[PDB]
């Protein structure tokens, strides 16, 4: 018997990300000798991006390739299954945490309670911010209407005085064009260019060279499958799909990074100015961020479990000092 | 039809690396439903580590899991298929170069001329140095007899005044114990501890926090198969083995990194002092390293091709300035 799964991605059609996702479906067919095929759908083709969770839960979709933290408002732990401000900031650190420090099992247990099978994380990129007006220091965030992906990311910017809004990446261009928002984070340079941000915002705001991505340094995607659908798939094919997703994680990461190298010169040609914040701006954000990490960790049992092991790992690699954790504990 | 390959690894028996490699063989069996099985062999079990290349080329071994740059003396390009001093220094950069910037095909073409199939790189770790006496500054390397893995790694230390020796990792302990050498680089902290270096050298020499690994920040392994054995394998299984190796690359990396976290406290208990060199020391090594990149790059068509794309990538991410390239060329 052969299996066919409908899977929608958070990537919009006409982006480098969707092209990579389409190629993944061909790779899955190849690795399973046609026994398991994935029918790809670009963002919004079946349901809205933020509605994918419920669509997969019910079976309208068989699976999804979202940015994991989109479920932060309903599953606290998902804010810890993708990067948060000023924490672990390299792809390899998130890979180690998931694959040898216990992160994958925490994600699987949390998603199983929701009737979903979390396959694994998909590496991707850091994220940048586009702004219509210059934001040159920490204090310039006050009063900025900023699109962000909710959760802990939005909470940190709200603590910096911004008015945050949640919108799918495909709605950012018209929101900026119409002046509904002043600035927007979405993903890295290449996809944001595919979406036209350079024509509706003349600035890019990044951290200093020492900390280029303050809010989302490792913006992970994942594959999450309807649990019944997953359990119905023969084990040999389940294992081949897990391996296919892990291989794709890095093929996707590499494809996005190649496109990003090609994108920076295009921003220069479009007259977009890249503004770099300072090391002191980062210290200000850090004092806002750390207590917010603990607030989120304290929401439920899974968020606490995930943050506890990430905090131990950060201490082990010198990312956090005991002094800056004064008054904060699990 | 079932296929069985004997593959020897550069990892010695009794190390975390070898344990990870044994688990990989089980994973391969699982992913191929038993159609392709790998019989693992630890370092030296069938042939000496540096003799694996000829063993695989001639069919004595079906494949190998070496540190790729061990072939630098016979294949110049292999010095560019693993990290070299002060160049690309993050796992993700090497992953991008191989998987989207053309590196994998350069490696495959170069190895095919040798009658070998280069499957793909296996992520691993940065490397540290163990010394019997303190080495606290750049100038302290002069006169030190140091074990290193040849190629560009040895050339950079030779340029700093050290006398270099090539020895397999399994001979480093007796070389230090008997005073044949003064210091040795091998791999990361956990495996070097498995091999007992803390008993025979009471110092670890590392770069500053800003540049912890000056010489080998991304010490890649790989899987290389006898070309005829490879071509004899059905395409579906070839593709499954490629996916298995790419999944393993990161499972191996994560396993090594978890072990490393556990090893540091053991060095403290063993009375080993971790010495940190300075940013100025790194600058002194950099003045020697860059010219050596160019010296090796011009050795043949493949080294030229690989370094040319790595250099363009380094320029794109700000790893090299035009000023420091003044006076250098291929
Ligand atoms: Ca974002
Ligand atoms: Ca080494």
């Amino acid at each position: 018997r052969r299996y066919r799964w409908r899977i929608q991605t958070a990537w919009d059609a006409g982006t480098v990300g969707y092209s990579l996702f389409q190629k993944f479906t061909e790779r899955v067919k190849e690795l399973t000798d046609g026994q398991l095929e994935v029918q790809p759908f670009p963002a919004g083709a079946v349901v809205g991006t933020f509605d994918m969770f419920d669509a997969v839960k019910t079976g309208v979709l068989d699976g999804m390739n979202p940015f994991t933290l989109y479920w932060a408002g309903r599953m606290p732990v998902t804010a810890f299954l993708s990067s948060y401000a000023l924490g672990l900031d390299r792809p390899d650190q998130w890979e180690t945490w998931f694959y040898s420090l216990g992160g994958l099992d925490i994600a699987r247990r949390a998603f199983a309670e929701q009737g979903l099978f979390y396959v694994g994380p998909v590496q991707h990129d850091l994220n940048i911010i586009h702004s219509k007006k210059p934001i040159r220091r920490f204090e310039d965030f006050k009063g900025v209407k900023l699109r962000v992906p909710g959760g802990m990311i939005a909470e940190v910017f709200a603590a910096a005085g911004a008015s945050t809004v949640l919108l799918p990446g495909g709605e950012v261009y018209p929101a900026l064009e119409r002046g509904v928002i002043d600035a927007a984070d979405f993903v890295g340079p290449a996809v944001n260019y595919n979406l036209g941000f350079h024509q509706v915002a003349k600035y890019i705001i990044m951290g200093p060279p020492e900390t280029p991505a303050i809010h989302q340094p490792v913006d992970l995607m994942d594959f999450t499958i309807n649990l019944n659908r997953w359990r119905s798939l023969p084990k040999p094919l389940q294992e081949r799909f897990i391996a296919a997703v892990h291989e794709y994680s890095w093929i996707h990461y590499a494809g996005i990074q190649k496109a990003n190298l090609e994108a920076w010169p295009k921003y220069r040609q479009a007259g977009v100015e890249v503004i770099r914040l300072s090391n002191e701006d980062v210290r200000k954000f850090r004092r806002l961020a750390i207590p917010i990490w603990f607030k989120w960790a304290k929401m439920d049992k899974y968020s606490r479990e995930a943050f506890a092991s990430q905090l131990e790992y950060m201490k082990g690699i010198g990312y956090v000092t005991d002094e800056e954790l004064k008054g904060l504990s699990l």
